[PDB]
């Protein structure tokens, strides 16, 4: 029993975190095989950041301008290149702790664990979702750039996020490990704003199933809805549209609890129109949208990652 | 910026998790140096769980009755002893992944990370607080016994909890790593109930300071209160009494934000009276009590 915001065990990723210094700037790097990946903005001064020409800034750097520290050991940079917004530093040593890994680009609504790092040292792990506006509501301070997000699928780490910046509203933006930003953001010190956010509907439904699995049933009702009627109501409350793919993905949870997806949609519609009436669901007075249907199944069934 | 429920990175603890089997029972063990620690109830059968005599059950076991598996390798048990409710299995190999560690007994209101495990394999990490009724609101299934709670301030792992059981209400009970239960619980299947739970007042105040540090000020007010009048109100909402130790502990956060502790107490009194009126504080519509003053400083300042 119980339902917590749970992150993947971070050990496989911790053994990849290094510190990258270029001049006065220090941030985190991810050391996999013989390459250290980090935000390309590590090469920028504060004035360069206003309108950077990264190709021009990079051509001026030599390998010795990058100091990479793995624990108390300095790694030797023997090459450097850029791929989109990520700098790739070739080092003379393959990381002996490199886990089985892939780089994956995730979609909004997908969740991942973030290993927040400072000076190449892991400080915390938390679970978050890629918001529909492509930001993450992370928790990051100065020096956190280069911290990564990941999932574990079987024994393979899938790296999906690298931290680059914090927007004026305190939300965060970053790239996949191929250096492509999530969202309409750029790596320049300029006024940038995230679009209006929406709630991840399929995730709220998954969390309602988690509540039912844990014995929280007060919000269940006798009613059902059509997908089209539910989507009209979802648009009204700034909820993401629920697709037939989402309905199929919730199938296993629907079969386990005996509550059809459109039956749970009718519970959600009533919750939006009327509120919780002083009640809570899984210790929350708001509808939680940072658990995917896979997260719910994984947590309610005890899947492990040795 | 931002404020999240954040756990410690679990790598140091993952490299210590092993599977312990005794007869038909399998659970998790913590392998540090040449000792594997686990709940002593691993030696019980289904017939023994209401009134086990652990000394009597243990004397009947040989080293070869304990199977310890670390990854795909079997460890050799060369000794066994009990310390309170924890079984200590001496093994023939020191764990090469043993981090710098200590065993600490925590007090209610304290927070820690839990590495939930099944069959000696880590499945997830989450943040918990030791409730005032000495339970934790974890997320554990069958086979989770022996999963541990810990903190990692600096490079030293402080193990503070070992999971033993789930109570009928779905909350969890366990021991420190010296085998002493937190609370009035025993490792017997007899009906046990946790006392009425209360909100950890000092932690709610710390989280209100975290909200102010992150730019949220809507809940502040021009009032202050005496400590005694605050406690008289807070108790009516099932909040733990706020002591002068708690007021002193909040001193650094009070100095950083410019909001005196009793001034923040008056904000808390108003929130308990009015609710949030459609507003949120740090993305929550309820008052959060699983962040300590130390957690807030660590997360906000680094
Ligand atoms: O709207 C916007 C943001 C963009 O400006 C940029 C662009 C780029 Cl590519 C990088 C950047 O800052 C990099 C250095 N940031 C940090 O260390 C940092 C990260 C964090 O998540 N939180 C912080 C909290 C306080 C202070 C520092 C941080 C800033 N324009
Ligand atoms: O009120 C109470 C509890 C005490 O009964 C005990 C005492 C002892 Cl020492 C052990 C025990 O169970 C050990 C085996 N528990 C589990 O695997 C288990 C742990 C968990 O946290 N959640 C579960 C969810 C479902 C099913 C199994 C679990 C039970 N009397
Ligand atoms: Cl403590």
């Amino acid at each position: 029993s119980g339902f917590r915001k749970m992150a993947f065990p971070s050990g496989k990723v911790e053994g990849c975190m290094v510190q990258v210094t270029c001049g006065t700037t220090t941030l985190n790097g991810l050391w996999l095989d013989d390459v250290v990946y980090c935000p390309r903005h590590v090469i920028c001064t504060s004035e360069d950041m206003l309108n950077p020409n990264y190709e021009d800034l990079l051509i001026r750097k030599s390998n010795h301008n990058f100091l990479v520290q793995a624990g108390n050991v300095q790694l030797r940079v023997i090459g450097h290149s850029m791929q989109n917004c990520v700098l790739k530093l070739k080092v003379d040593t393959a990381n002996p702790k490199t886990p089985k890994y892939k780089f994956v680009r995730i979609q909004p609504g997908q969740t991942f664990s973030v290993l927040a790092c400072y000076n190449g040292s892991p400080s915390g792990v938390y679970q978050c979702a890629m918001r529909p506006n492509f930001t993450i509501k992370g928790s990051f301070l100065n020096g956190s750039c280069g911290s990564v997000g990941f999932n574990i699928d079987y024994d393979c780490v899938s790296f999906c996020y690298m931290h680059h910046m914090e927007l004026p509203t305190g939300v965060h933006a970053g790239t996949d490990l191929e250096g492509n930003f999530y969202g309409p953001f750029v790596d320049r010190q300029t006024a940038q704003a995230a679009g209006t956010d929406t709630t991840i509907t399929v995730n709220v439904l998954a969390w309602l199933y988690a509540a039912v699995i844990n014995g929280d049933r007060w919000f269940l009702n006798r009613f059902t809805t059509t997908l089209n009627d539910f989507n009209l109501v979802a648009m009204k409350y700034n909820y993401e549209p629920l697709t037939q793919d989402h309905v199929d993905i919730l199938g296993p949870l629907s079969a386990q609890t005996g509550i059809a997806v459109l039956d749970m949609c009718a519970s959600l519609k009533e919750l939006l129109q009327n509120g919780m009436n002083g009640r809570t669901i899984l210790g929350s007075a708001l509808l939680e949208d940072e658990f995917t249907p896979f997260d719910v199944v994984r947590q309610c069934s005890g899947v492990t990652f040795q």
